[PDB]
């Protein structure tokens, strides 16, 4: 048994034209579990919505989806990288503080139908070891005791971890936090990126024989064994798959390898907008328009080049061969960041013969 | 600004072909406040699904609803005529007996997802008059307490009451239930009926001048003003509507008026299987082979007559006066008995051009 989880986020509504994502887009049996990218946490620790059709129309739209998938359950997540660590900090530092936060956001699960809570604090630090697990025990504490008024089920309560292992040594009480969470998203992704200069693996499943000593634990399979070595078992390890990938300008278009020069991130994209990052469905629409794939058997993923532009992604045949490992090493499952960089139309690749979410059905089909 | 209210019943799923109800043939926006009739009260005075199907299939089934209706409210109801009151009358009869129900009712509503619960114990008599409105008081107690212990909105609470003015006064403290009750569902309706030797209107909107002086009040328009009377204010009285009608064999098939000899009940219709009763598009069925229908402008219903058969029923006409004579009074709104008892596939009647729901959408279109 396998948990698939997804992330569902409340700015994909802003793509324009066929990249626009809405929760109608979703496909029954896809995900036991999805994740609501982001609520906010206010200054005064209290929690909100973030965005101003978050409560009147994408909540609903995201619990519609029960009616054709009985057993979806859909989690609320707070944090993000974008978010910080700041008012994490301050609001786990006491437990007037954290009370506080966690009344707020017990009466807002409720008030929106939420079935639990992810927690994904990027990312908590040696000074907030111990408040973080204080700040996680008395979670799911909070959720027994809601659970005991009535006699019903507990909310859920997961969390979004790092797969640096000096990050989780310093910030995580991995034993403790095994015991009060249901299970981890590990984030075994964004190893390497544009900030670096030159090209590398967004989520190697295994390392390199050129990879540097300082990144041989930088992958799939060691950060998730790490996780393991440090008390997680292995049921509640949940391995990160994206479905996005990270582009840089290449130095010098005849060096196309991985480990080649850059002079910086990749142009941002048609749809996603943003330097140095690409969506699925839109390297479908390059290798159309004529880029070069190159399958890098070593790491099982894929890079695309086109002209000075590289990118390190994912597709079915990575995501085969991670899947297929979560299942030979019995880890927990697998969750996907994001539903909405998939081909979740059908309609922009062609090697699929339309098939919706040629990725994320994946889960479902090798682990369910 | 008003009240609209339907009863879903979870034996319609028996009636054969075009007669058979399900969940799904709710109709959005139909009602504000669907009333599940009904669950079931156990000997120990635990409460527990009636049919077998209720928990798994129907309940959700209803719930599914608010996809397309968000502000839809679902409330559980307990009681009902067949039910009788022996139960009730022991459960209610001391304080323990009471708390172990209301702890019992509270788990069960929330394990299903229930927005409120709908006492229909039929009726408390003189001898319950105080445990009932201690029942009631201690009900909302509870779910004032509950909505505390969990960070929700609370429950809901209404009950469907007689509208026989002598059982009005023997069983119901009115002022003290008005503090406690949301609101109550008048049950104007089952005036007379073939435990009578002679035909008479089913709910009559106002009385007749052929009345004689026992049944003086026994109308919507006298027994609405006698709860307001009594102490419960016009907004909280919620005025009830049937989509059924009542029959008779007549003794003399030339003898067809309001008050006419009768032998016994109406032979059981096609899908109602019932002795005495008729759903409204059983009506339009017999109105399609050649039934006699006559309007009684003095209550404002019909009857229809068909050979020896006779009935009392409602309509679209008798359902107008009602529902525009419920804004004139200012009364708090109406509910139908039932969902299931309307046209509600629209295949039945024929002057409606193939409107569904051809009784029920009177309350939408009139109220609001």
């Amino acid at each position: 048994k396998y948990v698939r989880g997804c992330y569902f986020t409340n700015w994909a509504q802003y793509r324009p034209g066929n990249g626009k994502y809405n929760p109608e887009h979703y496909q029954a049996n896809l995900c036991e579990y999805i994740f609501y990218a982001f609520a906010k946490l206010n200054d005064d620790f209290t929690v909100d919505q973030f965005e101003w059709n978050d409560i009147d129309v994408l909540y609903p739209g995201v619990m519609k989806q029960k009616s054709s998938q009985p057993d979806l359950k859909v989690l609320l997540s707070l944090g993000g990288w974008n978010a910080g660590t700041a008012t994490f900090k301050k609001m786990a530092a006491t437990y007037s503080n954290r009370a506080k936060f966690i009344s707020s956001l017990v009466s807002f699960l409720q008030q929106n139908k939420f079935d639990g809570f992810d927690l994904d604090w990027e990312y908590p630090e040696s000074s907030d070891k111990e408040n973080y697990l204080l700040l996680c025990q008395e979670i799911l504490a909070k959720f027994e005791e809601v659970a005991k008024c009535t006699s019903t089920s507990r909310l859920l309560f997961t969390a979004a971890v790092s797969a640096n292992p000096k990050t989780v040594d310093a910030g995580y009480d991995v034993p403790a936090l095994a015991k009060v969470l249901d299970f981890v998203n590990l984030m075994c992704y964004d190893f390497h990126g544009a900030w670096e200069t030159q090209t590398g693996i967004n989520s190697p499943l295994y390392s390199r024989k050129e990879d540097s000593s300082e990144f041989k634990m930088w992958n799939v399979e060691q950060s998730s064994k790490y996780w393991s070595d440090k008390g997680m078992p292995k049921k509640q390890i949940i391995i990160g798959l994206p479905t996005y990938g990270r582009g840089w300008t290449l130095s010098d278009a005849s060096k196309t390898d991985i480990g080649a020069p850059a002079q910086g991130s990749s142009t941002a994209t048609e749809y996603l907008r943003e330097a140095g990052v690409i969506s699925y469905y839109e390297v479908c629409q390059k290798l159309s328009s004529g880029a070069k794939r190159v399958w890098d058997d070593e790491s099982k993923t894929p890079y695309l080049v086109q002209g000075n532009q590289w990118f390190s992604y994912d597709d079915v045949e990575s995501m085969k061969a991670k899947i297929n490992w979560i299942k030979q090493e019995n880890y927990g499952g697998a969750f996907v960041w994001t539903l909405d960089y998939d081909d979740f139309l059908g309609s922009f690749c062609t090697e699929h013969n339309g098939k919706k979410y040629p990725l994320i059905s994946l889960m479902q089909e090798i682990l369910g």
